[PDB]
């Protein structure tokens, strides 16, 4: 009956935005009739500082409870010289990944109208505009394979880490590339090291015994060193990019930065029973939080995507995007999306979120 | 006495380019009285039609017998269906670098003076321009790792690579990376995935062990997805780039592309005895062979990192460069470097080589 969600909002901007992102959900409940209740958990520095570990346990059994994890970001300077299996990001985010089985992960990018200015892509190109969407393995490959550790000592001591995936893992994630492709522009630009690994062999095969099933898509593969240059170069060529835990980490990143605008960027986190975990795509940014200069678009559209892919409530979902998109076109942007002779127009954090709930209550 | 360069010119471009490089390396060969002898061995596409593999025994073999692999490129649509370890690019790479333990890439990317146009960078990034050497470790990570390969059947097989560092390959690299720095601006950013991999982990660890014998440079440590973002906003701020084998493959490339002149770029791969293998930064271009339109100066340039750093000839290396740099300043530029309002002034690779080689001849 009513939804039960895992408010993480971690360190730095992460609890004001996540202020915004609530703010813009209370406006979206009442509208639609939804009944979601929200509890709030430590993660990531916060969790180390109060409670020893990036990941408290009770965090992680607040997550069981839910139906979807609203997650703000994690890092910051004040743990940023812990051991790296005790720091905050990868400590709550990969072992939350892992006990949900959360494999799936969604990023799309997209070149906002009259954003273009601040892409770092020059002019012709960002005038081209760009949307592609990283569908990235999240729960496998390099980042969870076994064996992973050190053996030796001096100069013979190694490290290693086992890139692994089987046909089960690569079929699951190119299967949700391939339907995505289908809703957009029918294009799966599946992204590996097929010439230099064997997983990417394993990898580029299963992903063409998946296109069987999508006449409809057009596949291709790429190298991940020419992918990250294509990217660069005609990011309006690809659609969906498909990739394993590694290289999509890479991908996906290159392209949010490529917008210009990653302060409007989110993302799902997502396991095939429907739960997942949705958060902004750009860091915690602590060197702006408590100032008041924070976009929370990021925050206020993973919420969007919490409603449409855990909640079932796809017109929750879209009334806050298209409130989202109303503030971008009526002068409601933050700092950051200005250039520096506009600058003085910004609106602060609550101002966004502010405008985006009271849109979504006169029904954009 | 007299030098052995095994030249390996290899598919596509290949040839052509390597033909322009071996009349400007006779330019020098006069005027700095150096007695260098080459020859010619297939590898690559032309390996695989005229021996059945893309590294022949004997193309091996005279690469044993040379103080240099004079390298072009290999790869092409006719091969580009085979089994992917059998394929040309990684078949003839690979097992050199290999074969002769060249752990050591060296690929440096420069925004070069009035070419900023081209670069794919919003005009007031590429205005500021940039400079960065890609120093990636090239023999072993996950290139090289064992096991390697894949087991089962079904949806439970599953494929597997290791990725292995020992400190004395990260501390032999590393070093490369700092004695670099030491004569460029003074700062190695070093390039790892230390809160995901026990490799990143111990990467990073010895990369700092390396930096007490460099007081006068500045080591700082960056994520391969954060070092890809920040490439294409602020690549000015990068000086040498430390990685290992894959994220250096990506960087490499990232920041060769963000040049917007791949076909002015070379790269040195070299063991810790002299020996290397040099080569254009860029690929075998099938597209347009056999025209007369592939720009040569990265194999050019290559030659020239081949006399300075096989042969001990730093100043017929410099000759060549300026040689290159003389070109670039006198209207001798190819067509991928002109603007298409400009693309009328474009020479050919024969004009190319010939400007070049007399620049040398005269001097420069
Ligand atoms: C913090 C890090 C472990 C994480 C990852 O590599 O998955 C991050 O880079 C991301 O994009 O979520
Ligand atoms: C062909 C491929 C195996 C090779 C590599 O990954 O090393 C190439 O991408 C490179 O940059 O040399
Ligand atoms: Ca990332
Ligand atoms: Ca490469
Ligand atoms: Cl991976
Ligand atoms: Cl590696």
């Amino acid at each position: 009956s009513s939804y039960q969600i895992a408010v993480l909002a971690g360190d730095g901007i992460g609890p004001e935005v996540m202020a915004e992102a609530r703010k813009v959900l209370k406006a979206v409940e009442a509208r639609f009739g939804l009944n979601i209740e929200y509890t709030e958990y430590d993660v990531g520095g916060i969790a180390i500082d109060n409670h020893g570990c990036p990941l408290p346990e009770a965090t992680l059994k607040g997550c069981e409870a839910a139906d979807a994890i609203l997650f703000g970001s994690v890092g910051g300077p004040k743990w940023e010289k812990l051991p790296p299996n005790e720091q905050p990001e990868r400590g709550a985010l990969l072992p939350l990944r892992g006990h949900f089985e959360l494999f799936c992960n969604l990023r799309p990018a997209k070149l906002h109208d009259g954003l273009e200015h601040m892409s770092p892509l020059r002019s012709d190109i960002s005038a081209r505009g760009f949307d592609v969407l990283c569908v990235r393995e999240l729960t496998g490959g390099i980042y969870f394979g076994k064996p992973k550790g050190r053996q030796g000592e001096g100069e013979s001591e190694e490290a290693f880490d086992t890139m692994r995936y089987s046909r089960r893992e690569i079929s699951r994630i190119a299967r949700i590339a391939f339907e995505a492709a289908r809703g957009r522009r029918k294009k799966v630009t599946s992204v590996d090291k097929a010439n230099v690994l064997a997983c990417s062999v394993l990898w580029r095969q299963v992903v063409e015994e998946v296109a069987v099933d999508f006449p409809d898509v057009e596949l291709e593969h790429i190298y991940i060193d020419n992918a990250t240059m294509q990217l660069l170069r005609r990011p309006d060529e690809f659609d969906v990019m498909l990739c394993s835990n590694l290289f999509g980490d890479i991908l996906s990143d290159e392209i949010a930065m490529l917008t210009g605008s990653m302060g409007l960027l989110s993302s799902a986190s997502m396991n095939s029973t429907g739960f997942g975990l949705f958060e902004p795509a750009g860091g915690s940014a602590p060197d702006i939080a408590g100032k008041g200069i924070a976009n929370p678009i990021a925050q206020i559209l993973s919420a969007a995507l919490m409603l449409r892919h855990s909640l079932k409530q796809e017109e929750a979902a879209s009334a806050i995007e298209r409130a989202v998109t109303k503030a971008l076109n009526s002068g409601y942007l933050t700092g950051e999306l200005l250039s520096s002779d506009q600058r003085h127009k910004a609106k602060t954090t609550v101002q966004m979120g502010d405008f985006i709930a009271d849109a979504v209550k006169a029904g954009v």
